[PDB]
């Protein structure tokens, strides 16, 4: 197998202290820049705006990264058991009396985000720089040679905090709001195929490779079959004659589930277009046919393969391929599988209980990574998962065939 993702990742979950610390560094980097982005479209206005389930308040997200990061690193007096750590053992306080009436999103209720008594954005910034402080200072006690036991905590917690960065920027998209950061479209979008021959793969995150989310365990031999899979995630080039081809008015290419869902929408046609416009940043602008299709949901994807006489792949033919071709590249957007997100043989769910084990069962297994994901989360093995109607995300996906 190649490796699993860039050097920061590989860095991030085997590392020493030193590579650790650097990777909380990139990370709470990045969360005040797009903090700052933010900051410029709302001024700093709380909650700054309105409500819907798959959004939070930017000041409310950026105190639940620095709770989050001072739950399981300062207060956490079980550090170095690592996934051994008593999840509800006895804490001291947080430096905000509220902290945990505020920002536990275990804790507290959604609509009710919009309705706290939060901190001012400075007052916010400077809880994130002094639970960061600690959680350096404590990390700087650690030996060149500290088990994994030992940096379990601070690689989780500089993990949690890039997925928040990626939310914050497919929040900012659905908003309107622009990002100095941003992905590059191909000035030629790749439409090849590739061969996949019949394997084993050991799929999931092995004993001893470093820090493994729980949803990666037990690693375990599965039977590959022969397909053929894209070499890319499918371009809008490719996705659009689907619906120039009355796709979105043709039922049969549709599940159940799908059209149900394509029954309920208003525009019968992919998200944020209006050939076509595409609204980034809060800017309509012409669409690129070589950008990866984007805004899709798992339904819109199986409709096109369908129409397309291909089929998505699972996720263990997508990890296979991943690690095994060389030609396959990844990263441009998260990928829908066909498999539902549901435990490996042996899972086991870590000291942060509800990562997850609450989400089986309802979510929709995405592999790769998006433009908007940190270089030391993108992973092969990463399992991201979302209800499979959701279009707010960063989602496309490939398609795959027999031999
Ligand atoms: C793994 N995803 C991206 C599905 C999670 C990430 C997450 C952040 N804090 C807890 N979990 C999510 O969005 O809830
Ligand atoms: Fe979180």
């Amino acid at each position: 197998y190649s490796v699993a993702g860039a050097p920061e990742a590989l860095a991030l979950r085997a590392g020493p202290p030193a590579s650790v610390r650097a990777a909380l560094l990139a990370a709470r980097r990045r969360t005040l820049d797009l903090a700052d982005d933010f900051r410029a479209a709302l001024g700093d206005a709380y909650p700054g705006i309105g409500y819907a389930p798959e959004l939070n308040p930017p000041l409310w997200e950026l105190g639940h990264v620095a709770w989050f990061q001072e739950w399981w690193i300062g207060r956490n007096r079980q550090r170095a058991r690592g996934v051994a750590c008593e999840p509800d053992h006895a804490r001291e306080p947080s430096l905000l009396p509220q902290a945990d009436a505020w920002y536990d999103s275990g804790r507290v209720a959604h609509r009710t985000r919009w309705a706290l008594p939060l901190p001012d954005a400075e007052a916010t910034r400077d809880y994130l720089e002094r639970t960061l402080a600690q959680t350096l200072a404590l990390l700087d006690e650690l030996p060149p040679d500290a088990h994994d036991d030992a940096l379990y905590f601070f690689r989780l917690v500089a993990l949690h905090e890039a997925m928040h960065a990626e939310a914050a920027a497919y929040m900012a998209e659905g908003l309107g709001i622009a990002l100095r950061e941003g992905g590059v479209a191909p000035q030629l979008a790749e439409d090849a195929e590739l061969e996949l021959p019949a394997q084993r793969l050991r799929m999931g995150s092995d004993a001893g490779t470093g820090f493994a989310f729980d949803n990666e365990l037990l690693s375990h031999d599965v039977s590959i079959e022969p397909l053929r899979i894209d070499a890319q995630a499918v371009s809008w080039a490719r996705f659009l004659p689907f619906v120039e081809a009355g796709g979105y008015e043709h039922p049969a290419w549709w599940s159940d589930a799908g059209r149900d869902w394509l029954a309920r929408q208003l525009l019968r046609h992919p998200a944020h277009l209006r050939g076509w416009q595409q609204r980034r940043g809060g800017r309509w602008l012409p669409l690129d046919p070589q950008g990866a299709a984007v805004h899709l949901n798992a339904h819109e994807a199986e409709a096109w393969c369908r129409w397309a006489g291909r089929r998505l792949p699972t996720e263990a033919e997508w990890e296979c391929a991943a690690l095994t071709l060389p030609g396959f590249a990844w990263g441009r957007v998260w990928e829908w599988t066909s498999s539902p997100f549901e435990p490996y043989p042996g899972f086991a769910p870590h000291p942060y209980r509800d990562y997850s084990a609450p989400w089986f069962g309802t979510r929709r297994v995405l592999r790769g990574a998006c433009h908007a994901t940190s270089a030391a989360l993108a992973h092969a093995r990463y399992r991201n998962f979302f209800e499979p109607h959701r279009r707010d995300i960063f989602a496309g996906f490939r398609s795959c065939r027999a031999p």
